[PDB]
């Protein structure tokens, strides 16, 4: 199976920076990846589908519960910072090991 991603924010859209570079490096290193974006709160349903969730900087905050909501599917959930991520933004290929070291 493809590794499922979702990069969540708190509305900004940076998520999606993320997600791109996800994206990128996987294309580029042939992996089998696909990342997604969404806002942290409209995840409640969809959470189920993905096998690696990573939050933004902004919504850091929601780590511990992520946590808990992942507990009953085993879920990965990943917590960033800001200079943290913002470098995975601009690095497809950090990105893409980034999501892999997170999912063994």
């Amino acid at each position: 199976k493809e590794l499922k991603v979702l990069v969540l924010c708190a509305g900004s859209g940076t998520s999606a920076q993320l997600a791109n570079a996800i994206n990128e490096g996987a294309n580029l290193t042939e992996v089998r990846v696909i990342a997604n974006s969404g806002a942290y709160g409209a995840h409640y349903d969809i959470m189920g589908v993905y096998d690696l969730i990573i939050l933004a900087p902004q919504v850091r905050s929601y780590y511990r519960e992520m946590k808990v909501d992942a507990e009953r599917l085993g879920i990965q959930i990943v917590a960033t910072r800001g200079m943290e991520y913002i470098h995975l933004t601009k690095s497809p290929s950090k990105a893409l090991q980034f999501v892999l070291e997170h999912y063994q």
